[PDB]
Parts: structure tokens; C-alpha cells; sequence
């Protein structure tokens, strides 16, 4: 229709504006923020940092972010709603499952997972009445049996509600190809789907092929370059040796192939992280001081210097997310 | 000290009475009860089932249960408080980690885990002000490197606060021997430690040796048995095919060996479970309609028929848990 669900309620599509389609307020685990807030210093501290971060993104032109933190990424929608009001930035919340599902999720059938996702979309998250506006899923190269169940549950929940699906992929392993095959076996329209972390490869033919089938290509790891850390056993597996300009030029390459309409760009940033090593957040902030403002402050100007016109950069950052997020059954 | 943290606040040891030492209101995962309460019908239905079940247990003489649900078993201490108050049964809450820690736990140092356990003990669980009176940990046969971190954190937390440590084990793999060695390397007295699920084995030499070192022995799976349900694979992989009377006779055994002061007895029951197959709660309730009342309604009289004196049984169900739960530094 004409309305997108956010943590503050429904908004009309024209209100979304410049939208970052793959972000996080906090990368954690289910129940963790509540049970151990001092891991982040304090809940208040984490919130205040996130509010400053969003206001900084807002002053760079960002109007909406999509928080693709799932249940098992320890999504706290109450936190999302708080920081959204204070920063005057729309936040779309996610259902789905990422890569750390607990036992109570891992043992569920595709039918039960479908019910969980649908409840979070149609009824609300926890007892908050806040509804998800996107379904997030994740696979590791060769899709596992449980992951296949997740993707099919996501497909079915999308098909009943018209909300889009967005994925975590290992692009180096061409992971989107198995994701796409599963989605298509369920009769899901590719234009409901973003294949994420896609800038983690130099294989353009892989990307272009997905695009040509109608998938959105999520180029969301541009500031995850991490230059110089090939000794750090934490910042050499996580992140690599590909410059942000190298990644960003994939955006240009896809535009030149005629697939500007299939491109989504983001940062995959956050303001706290507990799912990795202690103080990884300091590592990330040191390497990307712009945080969520990296896309509008660096990547957009870079693309302009490379001769990408304003109307195209507007289509990618405003029109493309809008079309993606608006619930549609085609 | 002679006071124990419960979910309704501190009680004196005298108040605990008949204490079921290894139980669960709900077996789940972190965040799960609050994200998907309809899995249990509703949160309300779950609380009311648990109030009914505890009330029957209270009728049968139980005054206190120990809920050894950790963070990663989806312990919702607000649920525990509600059902405790409504059934007027004491509940002691747990910190620690079970076998399903998430990345945010799995990636933590022993120093960090120590601080988390201390927080739930000294400050409170989440923002509730409810403090754990016990530390629950779990290993699987061979202790994993992360599981070793958890047990050392548990020991350090215990030595700082005096609260006891209860464990989950595979008695088939004599899991308690590995746990004990880790605990003792940290300087922890065995009198601060219960080795649980010890009734899954019939190896008395394993039990008595542990007992002789001063460890508490948790014979807590007594009502678990999938006899007549052998063609249901999920039932006999979770409950086994050993009679409850056989499990119970292990209690007599340790008494006869002179070890009554080391026995703790329980049902390891619960009123909802999401951390196993769907509708498994109905299979459990089918096997044991008595729920947490199985121990005082069936087991305790069974032991008296086999000639065990009343005072010894009272020492096991009252005195031993009191001594165990009392913060002893
Ligand atoms: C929260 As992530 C680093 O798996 O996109
Ligand atoms: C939570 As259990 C059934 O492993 O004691
Ligand atoms: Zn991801
Ligand atoms: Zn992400
Ligand atoms: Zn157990
Ligand atoms: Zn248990």
C-alpha cells in the first residue's frame, strides 16, 4: 500500500526519505542487553551514543534506517523506539533469524517459524505493539537444513504480508545463488528480496546475474574495509584487504550495467556490539569514525566525482528503499 | 549467613522447609518467553499452569523449589516471582550458564563471566532486584574449553559470595569427575557443589566416591522414564527406559553406604518447555501426572516402605538443602 511500519508507528512512503537499508543500533544476543547492560557501560550510555550517532546521520541527510537486528541478534525494539524519538530518525524493525538461534528456535519447524515471523509482522514484537517491516535471514555459504527452514518461513511470511526479505550472505562463496533458488522454489518474487553484504566480492558477473533476475543487491559493507590489520586475528577474518573505493565502484559498475534500480547501499554499522570480542566497538569506531554517516559523507561524494548524476544517487538512496520497503504482493 | 535469596526476597534457612533442589518453572531460551509467549499458549496460561502445579506440590508438603534455569534456559525471574507469590511457595533463582550460551556469552573471558554471575548474585537479575541464590552450570561429558571457563567463573563467584554451585552432567560419562577437578583447582570446597542428574547412572562406585569427597549428589531425574513410549524416539532419548523405582533405590544405596548427608532429591520438572520438541510438555505430563509432587507423593513413601527412617528422609529433603543453600564462606 502506501504505509511502512516503524518503531514509532506507520509512516507514508514519502516520509522515509534518504534510507539506510542495512544497519543496527546494537549487535547482541537475545536477552543480553537486559541481563548485562553494563557490558555496554550502561543502557543509558548505549542509548545516548546511539542518539548522537543517529543525529549525526540525520545531519548528513539520513531520514530512516532499517535495523536488521533479529531476535537472536538481541534486538530490543523498546531501545529502538527510544533512540528513534530522541534523534528524530525513523527506524524500521526486523523479524527473522540471524546466525545465532537459540535451542528454542533451532528445534522449530518451518511452519512454526512462519508463525513467529508473522506474529512479529502482524501483531507486534514482544508486548510492545511495534511491528516488523522487514524479514532478515542469514546463511553460511552452503545453506544448512535449519537455515533452509528459516528462508522458507521468511518467504511464506513475506508472501502473506508483502514485507520484504533481506539477507546476510558470504558473497565470496556466491551465497545469494542458493538463497535465490530457495526463495524461488517458494514462489517469492525476487523484487521482494535484498541479497546483502554483496560488496564482499569482486565477482561482478555474480552480482549482475542476480540483478538481472530482479534481486536487490545490498552493497552494505563499504566501510568494513579495515586497512592494515592482517595480523589481528579479529580484524583479518572480520573485514579484509579491499579498499572502500574498490567496494564503492561496484555501485558504479551496476549502474553502468543498467541496474541502478536494483541497488541498495548501507553501512552495517552499530553503536554497541557484544556478539564478538570485547571492545570490538572501539576497533570499529577507530577505523570508521563516520559510522553510519560514512555512506552519505564519503560514498555519495565519491560517486559524484566519478560522474554519477544526482538523480541516480537519489534514486538509489531514496526511491529504491521506498519501493523495497512498501509492502506489496505484486 | 542463615539467609537465602528468593524471588520474594531473603528468607531465613528455617523457612525453607521441604526443598526441591533442581526444578524449573519453564525450560526455554533467552528472550523467548517474552518474544513468543503463544508458543506456551499464552504467558497467562503458563503462569496459571505453574501456580496450579506448585499449589499441588505445596499441598504435598513442599515449601521451596530451586529453579536452576539460567539466562540461556530463558529464566524469566518476573514469571518466577509471580508464580511464587501466587502459590506461596519459595523459589530460589539461579545465575550461571547452561548448554546453550549465545555468542555474547560464548565469546566472554572467565573474568567477564565471573562479573556477570556476581551481578546476578550481588546486584540483581536484569532490572528486577531479584538475586540468585545459586549458580547453575552444565557440561557434556568432556568439558569444552568454554564450559571450563564457566565452571571456573562459577567457582570464583561462589568463593566470593558463599552461594552454592549445582551442575548438569551426563552421569553415563561420569561427568562429575571432570567438573570436580576444575572446581577444586579453583579452591572451591566440594561442600559448595551439587553434581546433578547423577541418577541417570547405576554406577554406585562413581556416586559414592563423589559423595566421599563431600560433594552433594543430585538424584533429580527420578520421575523421568519413557517406558511404554519406546516407539517414540524423542521420549526415550530424553527420559530413557529406567524405572523410577530403580532410580529411587540409588537413594537407599547412598544412605546404606553411610552418605545420607550428601543426598539431594528432585524431579527436574517444569510447566512449559520450548527447548526440546513441540508438545513435549504433554508427553512429560503423561509420564508423570504428579509433576513436582512425584517426590513427596510417590518417592518418599516408597523409601519408607523399603525401611528408611523418617528422620533420615527429613534430613534429605529438609536439612541437606538447608545446609547446601546457606551461603557458607
Ligand atoms: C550484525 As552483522 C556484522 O552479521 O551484519
Ligand atoms: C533444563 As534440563 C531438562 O537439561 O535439566
Ligand atoms: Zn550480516
Ligand atoms: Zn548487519
Ligand atoms: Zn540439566
Ligand atoms: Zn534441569
Amino acid at each position: 500500500g502506501d504505509r511502512i511500519n516503524t518503531v514509532r508507528g506507520p509512516i507514508t512512503i514519502s516520509e522515509a526519505g534518504f534510507t539506510l537499508t542495512h544497519e543496527h543500533i546494537c549487535g547482541s544476543s537475545a536477552g543480553f542487553l537486559r541481563a548485562w547492560p553494563e557490558f555496554f557501560g550502561s543502557r543509558k550510555a548505549l542509548a545516548e551514543k546511539a542518539v548522537r550517532g543517529l543525529r549525526r546521520a540525520r545531519a548528513a541527510g539520513v531520514r530512516t534506517i532499517v535495523d536488521v537486528s533479529t531476535f537472536d541478534l538481541g534486538r530490543d525494539v523498546s531501545l529502538l523506539a527510544e533512540v528513534s524519538r530522541a534523534a528524530d530518525v525513523h527506524i524500521v524493525a526486523a523479524t527473522g533469524l540471524w546466525l545465532d538461534p537459540p535451542l528454542s528456535m533451532r528445534l522449530r519447524s518451518v511452519e512454526e517459524l512462519t508463525q513467529f515471523f508473522l506474529r512479529e509482522i502482524q501483531y507486534g514484537i514482544e508486548d510492545t505493539g511495534i511491528r516488523a517491516g522487514i524479514i532478515k535471514v542469514a546463511t553460511t555459504g552452503k545453506v544448512t537444513p535449519f537455515q533452509e527452514l528459516v528462508l522458507r518461513a521468511a518467504a511464506r511470511a513475506s508472501l502473506a504480508t508483502g514485507v520484504p526479505v533481506t539477507t546476510h550472505t558470504a558473497a565470496s562463496q556466491r551465497g545469494g545463488e542458493q538463497q535465490a533458488a530457495i526463495f524461488e522454489s517458494e514462489g517469492l518474487s525476487p523484487s521482494r528480496v535484498c541479497i546483502g553484504h554483496s560488496d564482499e566480492t569482486d565477482d561482478l558477473s555474480y552480482l549482475t546475474a542476480l540483478a538481472a533476475r530482479g534481486y536487490l543487491i545490498g552493497l552494505d559493507h563499504i566501510p568494513h574495509s579495515a586497512i592494515g590489520l592482517e595480523d589481528n586475528a579479529s580484524a583479518s577474518a572480520f573485514m579484509g584487504i579491499r579498499s572502500w573505493q574498490t567496494r564503492a565502484l561496484l555501485i558504479k559498475a551496476l549502474i553502468d550495467q543498467g541496474y541502478m534500480k536494483q541497488i541498495l547501499v548501507s553501512n552495517d554499522w552499530l553503536f554497541g556490539i557484544s556478539s564478538y570480542v570485547t571492545n570490538f566497538m572501539d576497533v570499529m569506531d577507530s577505523v570508521n569514525p563516520d559510522g553510519m554517516a560514512f555512506i552519505p559523507l564519503r560514498v555519495i561524494p565519491f560517486l559524484r566525482e566519478k560522474g554519477i548524476p544526482q538523480e541516480t544517487l537519489a534514486g538509489i538512496t531514496v526511491t529504491n528503499p521506498a519501493r523495497f520497503l512498501s509492502p506489496t504482493l505484486r
